[PDB]
């Protein structure tokens, strides 16, 4: 996350970081057994770690890369990891539900990770960066990306730069008002001048995510 603040221990309860030997991607949990992150953060075995800040170590049993995922382009960047065990939440603040209907534009959300806080250089915090950015029109969006946002996408953040998820980031939360309607996905570099972050839309895929949850 570039430009944004330290989240604060215990505020992001649903923040999740996927370790493959190291920090790699975020993630979200949404229930006690499943965490919902990026199609393109998929490895085999993943390491899930809840509840920790700089705290549970849990491996996914399985994880489930959407059938329509199209690696070229990140059109349908979701996955969904089954817990091998069930994760134990700490604070009894109200947590995150999926969607009920996609969210307009304009509507304020927070966006966390512990991804790079420079648009410039290499900069990983060990803490976790909290950012709120509002949902930008997909018609403004369609313009900073001519030919690569689709029906599943929507971009998030400030045109005039400086404030941005980044890499690192992938898989986590984009969550307004209690309801997780992004994955951060992609963008060009990080917070950079009318090249906001794209990420991947909910509310498009919360039929796909119950019967997933239901099969398995």
């Amino acid at each position: 996350i570039v430009g944004g603040y330290t989240c604060g221990a215990n505020t992001v309860p649903y923040q999740v970081s996927l370790n493959s030997g190291y920090h790699f991607c975020g993630g979200s949990l949404i229930n006690s057994q499943w965490v919902v992150s990026a199609a393109h953060c998929y490895k085999s075995g993943i390491q899930v770690r809840l509840g920790c800040d700089n705290c549970q170590f849990i491996s996914a049993s399985k994880s489930i890369v959407h059938p329509s995922y199209n690696s070229n382009t990140l059109n349908n960047d979701i996955m969904l990891i089954k817990l091998k065990s069930a994760a134990s939440l700490n604070s009894r603040v109200a947590s995150i539900s999926l969607p009920t209907s996609c969210a307009s534009a304009g509507t304020q959300c927070l966006i966390s990770g512990w991804g790079n806080t420079k648009s410039s250089g290499t900069s990983y915090p060990d803490v976790l960066k909290c950012l709120k950015a509002p949902i930008l029109s997909d018609s403004s969006c369609k313009s900073a990306y001519p030919g690569q946002i689709t029906s599943n996408m929507f971009c998030a953040g400030y045109l005039e730069g400086g404030k941005d998820s980044c890499q690192g980031d992938a898989g986590g939360p984009v969550v307004c008002s209690g309801k997780l309607q992004g994955i951060v996905s992609w963008g060009s570099g990080c917070a950079q001048k009318n090249k906001p972050g794209v990420y991947t839309k909910v509310c498009n895929y919360v039929s796909w995510i119950k019967q997933t949850i239901a099969s398995n």
